[PDB]
This record gives C-alpha cells, structure tokens and sequence, in this order.
C-alpha cells in the first residue's frame, strides 16, 4: 500500500492579502475525504497571512525556501526563526533556486541535513535538465542529487524526508511528464532508496511528481504505484488546486 | 540645515515572536520629541507581526531585500509583494548580499530603479572592502556603486533615495569608522550627487553612516555636518536603539 499522499501547493512569489484571503478560503470549503497532506507554501510575508486563515485539517504551512542559521543574514530567514513561528515544513532545493540562486547539490544536501536536525518536514527537490535528459543522463543526476542529500542524513532523518521529482523541462511550461515518464523515475528512486536507506525506508517515503500538474493530468500521474502526490506550481494559486488534492483519493 | 534624519534598525536574521515583542515595546514606550525618520526592517516573516505591534509614531517598516517582479521565483519575496502588504520602504544592495548573494552594481542599480518605480524609499547601500581602502580605492569605489545606482534614476526618483555608507570592514566587526573617516566620504558623496544629479537634490539627500554604530559612538558621528543618520544592525537589536536615536538631535 502507498503511505500517506501529499499534495504541495507552492505558490512561488505571488498572491496579494485580497487573492490569498479568496483562494484560502475556497480552500477552506473543500470537505476533504481521504487521508492527504496537503501543503501550502507561500511566500515569507504571507505566512501569518496564511496561518490566521488557513483552517482546513487536512493542511499544514511549508516555506519555500530557509538558511540554516540566524545572524548577520540581510534579507534572509532562518530554519530556527521559521520553527519559533510555527512552520515546521520547508520546500529546500527548487530548480528555480538551483538555477538562479546558487544551490548546488552540497549546498542543497546541508540545508536539508539542517532542517531535518531542526525537526522539520522538509520537500527536498530533485530533477534533471531537458539537456541531461536528451543526453540519456536523467538516472545519474537524479541518483547523484539524491546521494548528495543522503549523505549528510542518518536514517532516522528519512522519517522527516519527500523528495519531489521535478523534471527542469516541465516546470511552468505547459509540458507535463507522461505518467510512463514519471514513474519510471520514481520507480529508479524508490529502488535507490531500498537499497542505499533501507527496504522500511523506501515503503514509507513519499515521492511527488511536479512540474505542469493540473486537474485533468493529476489522476493518471497518481495511478503510477511510485507517485505519492505532487509538487504543484500554477495550478496551485487556482481553484482547480481542489481537485489535484481529490486526484489522490 | 540637514534634511531629516534617518536612524534605520537592520535586524537581519534574528529574531523570536518573544524577542520581538518585547523590543518593540521597549521602542513603543521611547517617546521621541524631535524631527526624525525611525525605520526598522525585520524579517519578511516579522514583518505582520511588527506591523501587528509598532506604534511609535516616528517608525516606518522596511524590508531588508526584494526581487523587482512577482512570478516563478521560488522563495523570494517582490516589490509588489510588499506594497500590497504596506511596507514601502527597503533596503537594497546591503554588503551581505553583494557579497553572499550576487548581488552586482548592476542588479544592485536595478533593484534600486525598480523600487523608485514602484514608489518605494529606498535605502540603497555603498561601501569599500578593507583591501578597497588600503588601496586608496575608497572614493573610486563608492562613487562607482552610486553612479551605477544614478544612471538607473531620473532627477525626480532621488527623493525616495537615501544612501547608507556603511564600510565593509566596520560591519559587524567591532571597528566603527571614526567621525573624520565617516565625515570624509560622505562629504565626496554629497559633492558627486551635487555635480551630478543637482544642488537641490544634494541638500535635500539623507546619507546614513553604517558599520558598527552603537550608543556611545552615535552622537560625536552625527555631529559631523554630512552624516544624516545611522543604518544599525547589532545594537538595533537592544534597548540602546533608543539612545542612537536621541543621538539624531
């Protein structure tokens, strides 16, 4: 049987107090059904937004983004600031942050080792780029990104881990991965996990799918035995978020 | 007669719900009873709460970074972002993150440009490196960082400006510059901004001194006739904020 599913919405750097007042509350009026987790990331400003408004059970708050420690930082939050104001998950090592913003693999793997010693949930982001992929090297970066997180876990830490597959090529451009071309990823995830982590690891770790996950493309993604859920972008700031939660029933 | 002065409390990335609310009852309870410009930038996470909490009629709010445009940028916070939230001040180019975060003249200039547009005050941050200094590359430096921000600005934008001459090496370090050296570059600041941008412009701008300032230093610094304020990290974390203030009378 799969664990429990997630459904992630990261809304990126958008929303005003009026749109995610709206949004959180057609949130709010879908009755959930099944065992999901459901996530919202917003961005840093909207948290407390988020919090005094967000009243769904089946939901918990995720940054989308930390460093690791408080101090002479300008401009950045901390994992220890973000824990004292209740925000116990953190999304660590996007595409968007590995390509603008500098998180190599080593960088990446210390965050999430940090987060998980500071007793977070942490979405850790994973995924190759359209040329890797066309040069048959999806295995090894995906193995190679995995790996360098891993290292720096002990395996108790697994228990506070998913990973969200997230090709480069389909985020945000209209180009979801067929489910044959997702599954067979996590399937090679889940396979490195058993056998690096541990068999115990590998059946109790979520893997999300994102990149173009939307209403109509969700159920069959979910149908793959390997996919737990999904890391949702654009359709995340829509009303349409409701049913790629649904399509993990 | 100097414009108005600014004192501006860079919290970085410290702070607790706690910690918060007692200091900004400590600064609610300082009654000030002169002409001054009071700022503090906590963290975007902070920032609700001491929106929730400040209510000392002298203080504004700024943000202590921001991205120009909302959109697919995973973990930063925009412009836009702000403004609809009510923070319209910030803090752009700050050493740490010219120097951690990529942070060019170029994307420096930009952002400065972008929160003009925007209707932002900006408190836009120059300085020289230790090595810079040696060198008797001071002037060539800050004047180089101004002019890139300058060349981005129309004669109208200056008065959301405010430069913060904060030296490298006296950032957190334990080295205040002392009133003559402060003096010294602020003096050639004002001089440049005067030929370059206009008289009017030049007597009307704030220029900060920041790097290391505390209670016992602040007032023999603000005696000098071209320094309109402080740009505080450590001891904006105390009570002693208060003092510095009182320095600006």
């Amino acid at each position: 049987a799969k664990p429990q599913p997630i459904a992630a919405a990261n809304w990126k750097c958008n929303g005003t107090t009026a749109s995610i007042e709206k949004l959180v509350q057609v949130f709010n009026e879908h009755t959930i059904s099944h065992d999901v987790q459901c996530v919202v990331a917003p961005t840093f400003v909207h948290i407390p937004l988020v919090q005094a408004k967000l009243r769904n059970p089946k939901y918990v708050i995720s940054a989308q983004n930390a460093i690791a420690k408080s101090g002479a930082f300008t401009g950045e939050v901390s994992m220890p600031i973000l824990k004292d104001i209740g925000v116990h998950w953190v999304i660590l090592g996007h595409s968007e942050r590995r390509t603008y913003y500098g998180e190599t693999d080593e960088i990446v793997a210390q965050k999430v080792s940090e987060a998980c010693k500071q007793g977070f949930m942490v979405i850790a982001c994973i995924g190759e780029t359209l040329q890797q992929r066309e040069a048959n090297q999806t295995a090894k970066v995906v193995l190679s990104q995995t790996s360098a997180i891993a290292a720096k876990l002990t395996k108790d830490a697994w228990n506070q881990v998913v990973l969200a597959y997230e090709p480069v090529w389909a985020i945000g451009t209209g180009k979801v991965a067929t489910p044959e071309q997702a599954q067979e990823v996590h399937l090679l995830l889940r396979k490195w996990v058993s056998e690096n982590i541990g068999t115990d690891v590998a059946a109790k770790l979520r893997i999300l799918y994102g990149g173009s996950v939307n209403a109509a493309n969700a159920a069959t993604l979910y149908a793959k035995p390997d996919i737990n859920g999904f890391l949702v972008g654009g359709a995340s700031l829509k009303p349409e978020f409701r049913d790629i939660i649904d399509a993990t029933r």
